């Protein structure tokens, strides 16, 4: 089924109000980015926002998508980035962020980073290189990260996450020389899923009249946190004995307890099965085996 969009874009500047999104600006594009500031009386306001009282870059949002302007005014090399928020993400989980790429005028160049939440405030502020702090092996499909002339169109962006909590997709773009009129960016239908792989049963250990069930967990993609994981535990005439839901960072061996008349019921070298669901990504697992073996 259908995973959940994690994506908290509700298509507002008002730095309260719930889905809000992050507006900085980078004097001379440098890795450091400070908030970007608009007339205050104007925050709601649809339409172009101009850069309070400076007005060299112009920022428009709505339901739908979120836009830079670099005017004339410009000095170059100049940078204005966006934060679209997530909701709170799992640590150690695979997600997939997907939007549409707008109009790139000539003379912009962009670039797509993951980073620490917006945080709500006019005194935000960030980093490109915080990227590390918050993701491992982000890819773009088909494409490679830092400001480039990109293609216009759809875009998947994959990564792992190296912390729990709200993070942001950060939408960047660039001007390196002078702007000769309006230059305008458009990102637009933003959407971020989870697509965490369910584990693997490495090994069961099962004891006839033993209430006490030990599952050995692994992956085959170097994941660890089995946070979320539902493991479902049934006899070999296919019965349901136990389902489990896996805790944050829970080691080996995962423990499920069967009622009693279940524990007396198992036999010798009897095979029981083993699914495994991962509760977000809705991905299920193949069919694993073991076999119940002599109480010591």
């Amino acid at each position: 089924e259908l995973p959940d969009d994690l994506m908290n874009f509700k298509g507002t500047w008002e730095v309260s109000a719930d889905g809000s999104s992050g507006r900085f600006f980078s004097k001379g594009a440098t890795d450091s980015y400070v908030f970007h500031l608009i007339p205050a009386k104007d925050v709601k306001k649809p339409g172009w926002r101009e850069h309070n009282e400076v007005k060299d870059s112009y920022i428009k949002i709505d339901k739908q998508s979120i836009a830079a302007r670099y005017k004339t005014s410009t000095t170059a090399p100049y940078s204005v980035a966006f934060k679209v928020n997530t909701k709170s993400l799992i640590k150690d989980h695979d997600y997939k962020i997907t939007f549409e790429q707008g109009q790139i005028a000539s003379g912009i160049t962009v670039d797509y980073r993951i980073g620490s939440a917006f945080n709500k405030t006019t005194d935000d502020s960030f980093k490109i290189s915080d990227e590390s702090k918050y993701a491992s092996n982000v890819k773009i499909e088909g494409e490679e990260q830092g400001f480039k002339q990109r293609e216009q169109g759809d875009k998947t962006i994959s990564f792992r996450t190296l912390k729990e909590g709200p993070m942001s997709l950060v939408l960047l773009s660039k001007v390196e020389k002078k702007p000769q009129g309006d230059l305008d960016v458009e990102f637009k239908n933003l959407k971020i899923i989870d697509v965490t792989n369910p584990s693997q049963l490495d090994k069961g250990v099962a004891y006839v009249g033993n209430k006490n069930v030990q599952l050995t967990l692994k992956s085959d993609d170097g994941r660890t946190n089995f946070e979320g994981d539902e493991i479902s535990l049934f006899n070999s005439r296919g019965e349901l004995l136990q389902t489990v839901t896996v805790t944050k960072d829970q080691q080996n061996p995962i423990s499920i307890t069967l009622s009693e008349d279940q524990a007396k019921s198992l036999k010798n070298k009897e095979k029981l099965k083993v699914s495994i669901k991962q509760k977000q990504s809705k991905k299920t697992s193949k069919d694993f085996f073991f076999e119940v073996g002599i109480d010591p």
